[PDB]
């Protein structure tokens, strides 16, 4: 397939240029969007008072 695909990009780029971006940032935005891909989460912590 990949016009399931095409549909989410194309569609995807719709509702993406309405944030006011731009299109090639929505783009290779929108690319992984309508997709998975690996994100390791982002680890924190502080120093709280006592």
């Amino acid at each position: 397939d990949e016009a399931q695909f095409k549909e989410c990009y194309d569609t995807c780029h719709k509702e993406c240029s309405d944030k006011g971006n731009g299109f090639t940032f929505c783009e290779m935005k929108c690319d992984t969007d309508c997709s998975v891909k690996d994100v390791k989460e982002k680890l924190e912590n502080y120093k709280p008072k006592n």
